[PDB]
């Protein structure tokens, strides 16, 4: 008796008709079309966000388990979380800090040669030199990038108020920290430049100091509580003191408005980089010019790179006319080449090779000629040294961890801070120094976790068969004494797109969960991602794109026939791309899943390209407004393929999304729901809307607001699989 639904208003008329190969056109219904206009637009898009706010409210706050599990997390994530060491030209090392519930790291300072006076029982050490926390009363306003100026006098830095994809540009002097006297809501001791109608963080100072480069968006009066398409990026130069109506234009392309546009300076400041970006494929539109002979403007002298729209290029570094460029150049998997600007016809040289079972992740200079490379094989990170002269191999770091690395250090210092994690590592920072023919490695800091005992915890590596015969890996994160004997629970995290990898990362809240609850995190490496290079993304993209649903529910039927999970206890979760997936599989599979979580999710795949971002994404999805792309894409579209009401008992489904998430517009979660709600009006299973309206995403946002959200998610699954919270 936790009914009725909130009405929903259906208009019975609304239909679009698409062109479709097989049947020459289909007309399609969507009852829900208005709840495509924005919350502030539509009083009947705000009576729907409002009920189901207060529908879910009430449903989650009738569990005592959801004040239980807020407890358990307020205590467990109180613990002190940091960085590695990252040298600037100030001559500090700079690094995050988070003492243990601030909504934001910090960022701290300590003069190069001190630092092993820092992160102590004593406290963090050093200076405090910015603290994002004081930006806001609410803890939503957060620092999107930082680069400081070559001198080593300013600081660049990007702040989104609300969690969305706009932010504004500061600049504060290096001689200017913030105090830790100062109170909340204000940015005291910065200089005036304030760079504004910036969507991404992708900054760079010319050798002089006196400017940056930056890319921007026309005006916008829904801060990112509009949905319209992402339109007419522009780069422009900022000279420091000068109001952002002197910035000089550098580049605009009024025929392709739905195109993306950065420059980026080698690290020498001599040569700029422009790149375009179509769509979410690694693909740009590429020119280099040569600073040393041009005036910053639309007067500047742009080489071509290479042909447009073969490949994507970036730098790893300068040595006089000699650019090193990372590139997938006739090299899926990527590789180094060098491109000399003073021979452009000669086009770009192989430094280090595409390796065929690894995709190189970066590459970065260190000790002035060692090549340091990071591949992803496998579903874990390898670090490989190369000489930079010759490409040939100098051996491998870190062989002995598995997992993921993040590697701080610049070609002229000896040394790395490499911060190493996975499913069980919270945060180790190794300090590794360039040697002749081996380096010294030691121990730097480590993350502690004093609510749980990591030892307690194992991570195993399993293969199954997908529908198609596919050997898939799983990651299977549990607690040692868990008997596998048909009964646990399992939260299975999935994504499978864009070559985005599911490698190894700590998640304490999910350990939370494992030991709480007796449960399972199971990570299939399913098609979509870069696990196994980048083939394992072309295989599950496109017409291929049901590879991924099909690999995603082997993993469940795998786990419940190796008596991992009971048949009743698996909940699957997913965000954005991540969406597609929980509400593909909740729609094909239901009997297999007891609770499904989908954050900020993609759904309607017929309508996503007419919001925001949404266009790139036709890259990886089809065209919908394609009539070959639309047969493809109308047999999985999670929001056209809900199953008939009479013979289907769907899962528990809960579904989050945020007021300025400008990423994955509302309105695919808003239809969806309404739709579900539509078909399951008595359930037996609730499907609830979770909205926070005061963030644009789910991480580095409030504290409270992670809290509650996460405390909603664990107990609402807790309910949906009769589960009973262990000490
Ligand atoms: C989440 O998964 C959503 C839905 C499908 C892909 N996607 C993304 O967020 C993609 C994947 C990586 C980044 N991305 C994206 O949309 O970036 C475009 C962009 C946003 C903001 C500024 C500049 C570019």
């Amino acid at each position: 008796g936790w009914g009725p639904y909130p009405p929903v208003e259906r208009d019975e008329t609304s239909a679009i008709t698409y062109s479709s190969k097989l049947h020459g056109s289909v007309t399609v219904r969507d009852p829900y079309s208005q709840l495509e206009v924005p919350f502030e637009d539509s009083e009947e898009t705000k009576a729907f966000v409002h009920s189901q706010r207060k529908f879910a409210r009430t449903y989650l706050d009738e569990n005592p388990d959801r004040e239980a599990w807020l407890e358990t997390l307020k205590k467990s994530w109180n613990y002190r979380r940091f960085s590695a060491l990252k040298p600037e030209s100030d001559g500090h090392y700079y690094f995050e800090y988070n003492d243990g519930l601030q909504s934001q790291l910090s960022l701290y300072r300590v003069r190069m040669g001190e630092e092993d006076t820092v992160l102590t029982e004593s406290g963090p050490g050093g200076e405090l030199f910015f603290n994002p926390n004081l930006l806001s009363l609410d803890g939503n306003a957060a620092l999107t990038g930082f680069v400081m100026s070559p001198c080593g006098n300013y600081w660049a830095y990007g702040v989104s108020e609300h969690g969305s994809d706009w932010m504004s540009i500061y600049v504060r002097k290096t001689s200017s920290p913030h105090l830790p006297s100062q109170e909340r809501g204000k940015d005291p001791g910065r200089m005036n430049d304030k760079i504004r109608h910036v969507r991404f963080f992708i900054v760079s100072w010319t050798s002089d100091s006196k400017g940056f480069f930056y890319s921007r968006y026309p005006p916008e009066d829904d801060e990112g509580k509009g949905n319209a398409p992402a339109m007419n990026c522009m780069v422009y130069y900022h000279r420091i003191g000068e109001d952002q109506e002197s910035d000089v234009l550098v580049h605009e392309d009024p025929e392709h408005p739905f195109w993306i546009s950065s420059v980026q300076l080698t690290p020498s400041g001599r040569y700029i980089l422009f790149a375009a970006s179509r769509d979410a494929s690694h693909t740009q539109l590429v020119k280099i010019a040569d600073l040393h002979e041009n005036d910053i403007g639309t007067n500047m002298k742009w080489k071509n790179l290479h042909d447009p729209w073969e490949a994507r290029f970036t730098i790893v570094g300068d040595e006089g006319s000699k650019i090193y460029f990372m590139t997938n150049l006739k090299a899926k998997n990527y590789k180094v080449a060098t491109f000399d600007a003073n021979h452009p016809d000669e086009g770009l040289t192989t430094l280090i090779a595409e390796d065929p079972n690894a995709f190189l992740v970066s590459a970065s200079i260190h000790a002035q000629d060692k090549l340091l490379l990071v591949y992803l094989r496998n579903a874990s990170h390898e670090i490989h040294i190369r000489d930079l002269t010759t490409g040939k191999p100098l051996g491998r770091i870190f062989e002995d961890l598995l997992g993921q690395f993040m590697v701080s250090g610049r070609r002229q210092d000896n040394d790395i801070f490499v911060l190493f994690s996975s499913f069980l590592s919270p945060g180790t920072v190794y300090r590794y120094t360039f040697g002749e023919e081996k380096g010294y490695r030691s121990l730097f800091r480590a993350i502690s976790i004093p609510g749980l005992n990591l030892d307690d915890f194992m991570t195993e590596s399993v293969f199954y068969p997908s529908k198609d015969g596919t050997s898939v890996h799983m990651f299977i994160t549990r607690p040692k004494d868990v008997l596998l004997d048909g009964t646990s629970p399992v939260l299975q995290y999935g994504y499978g797109g864009f070559s985005l990898a599911m490698l190894p990362t700590f998640s304490l809240s999910t350990l939370l969960f494992c030991k709480i609850y007796r449960a399972i995190y199971a990570i299939p490496n399913i098609r979509g991602g870069s696990e196994y290079g980048e083939s394992w993304h072309r295989e599950g993209m496109l017409d291929k794109k049901q590879n991924v649903f099909d690999d995603f529910n082997a993993a469940t039927e795998w786990l419940i026939a190796n008596k991992y999970a009971s048949k009743d206890r698996i909940a699957i979760r997913g965000g954005s791309n991540g969406g597609v997936l929980t509400t593909a599989c909740a729609n094909q599979a239901p009997g297999l899943y007891r609770c499904v979580i989908t954050i900020e999710g993609i759904i309607d795949m017929l309508r996503f390209p007419k919001f925001t971002f949404g266009a790139s994404w036709r890259s990886e999805y089809g065209d919908p407004e394609d009539p070959e792309d639309f047969d493809f894409i109308f047999k999985y579209s999670p929001y056209h393929n809900i199953p008939p009401p009479g013979d289907t008992v769907m899962p528990a489904m809960l579904f989050f999304t945020a007021a300025y998430d400008d990423r994955v517009s509302p309105l695919h979660t808003f239809k969806h729901v309404a739709a579900l709600q539509h078909n399951f009006p008595k359930g037996p299973n609730p499907c609830l809307m979770r909205i926070d309206l005061n963030s644009g995403h789910f991480a580095g946002k409030s504290t409270q607001e992670m809290l509650e959200e996460t405390a909603d998610e664990y107990s609402f699954i807790g309910k949906s699989m009769g589960l009973t919270m262990q000490t």
